[PDB]
């Protein structure tokens, strides 16, 4: 669970953000990566600038065992948080259902050119992303976990009382421009610029990344970082919670009320004491998200 902290940028009519990514190093350790991010509308119409809040993000990286190319299967779930106790941009309509995503990245790290390409789907009301990524130029010269952040936060899931702080969807369909610098401790740094906008019926994220100053035998060019985490539920486990969870999602809004938790729990065969229910609620916590629910669950195994 990585946390993206977000602020408005009133002069630039957008937002910016900062966060830290713990990458597990091969046989012990954690390489850090420091993100600084700035987003600006592509279009002229007005956009929600938010209050200080943050996004709570869950990643899951797998491999397709029929793909002989170098690739990443990626599952992801995000929820806005912080702000306690709204509005709905006109753009938040485009996101109500299931929207297909396409991604395209060009990069030179340390003179090593390469191109990722990725397709999938987003389901904003669940905060869900599934996407598969191919490195179209050959062998990816940097580790895939290093490209996850670079590789669409408009698919985040803002609680009802926070729908008004969602800059990302408000900017749509015109889109926004995302720029980051990522600083790998005791090693080089990525520098990126992406346009994220609607093209036809598809959220399209075109990125150009530039990495300099990398130690050739470091952790990135050296490929010394873990791919999985295995601190993690499975695909077929998540799919069940999704299917149970959404059964009891009576409006399909992506939420379940809290009383409801136990019913959902029982439909999985599990049986929580009302002592056990009141805990889960408060640690994460009337409305519950799927990502939240997912984290609630995550703990208890």
């Amino acid at each position: 669970l990585e946390n993206v902290y977000i602020m408005a940028d009133k002069q630039k009519n957008g937002i910016k953000a900062n966060f830290k990514i713990r990458h597990n190093i091969e046989d012990g350790g954690v390489q850090l990566a420091y993100h600084y991010q700035q987003n600006t509308p592509i279009g002229d119409g007005p956009v929600l600038l938010p209050d200080n809040h943050y996004l709570s993000t869950q990643s899951k990286l797998s491999k397709d065992p029929n793909e002989k190319r170098d690739h990443m299967v990626l599952l992801e779930f995000v929820t806005a948080a912080g702000i306690t106790l709204s509005m709905v941009s006109k753009g938040e309509e485009l996101f109500t259902g299931v929207v297909p995503i396409l991604v395209e990245l060009d990069g030179d790290v340390n003179g090593h050119k390469f191109s990722v390409s990725g397709e999938g789907e987003g389901d904003a009301t669940y905060g869900k992303l599934t996407l598969k990524f191919i490195c179209t130029t050959g062998k990816l010269p940097v580790p895939w976990p290093t490209l996850v952040t670079t590789l669409v936060q408009c698919f985040s899931r803002y609680p009802d009382h926070m729908k008004q702080h969602d800059f990302f969807k408000s900017a749509m369909p015109e889109g926004y421009i995302q720029e980051r610098t990522i600083f790998f401790k005791d090693d080089g740094n990525y520098k990126t610029r992406a346009e994220v906008k609607f093209e036809g019926d598809t959220l399209v994220n075109r990125i150009e990344l530039k990495g300099i100053d990398f130690k050739e035998d470091g952790n990135i060019l050296g490929h010394k970082l873990e791919y999985n985490t295995r601190d993690q539920l499975t695909e077929e486990q998540i799919a069940e919670f999704k299917e149970a969870f959404s059964l009891f999602d009576k409006d399909g809004d992506g939420g379940i009320t809290t009383k409801q938790l136990g019913t959902v729990m029982r439909s999985l065969g599990q049986n929580p004491t009302e002592a056990e229910l009141q805990d889960m609620i408060n640690e994460v916590g009337g409305t519950i998200d799927f990502p939240q629910f997912l984290t609630m669950m995550a703990r208890k195994m």
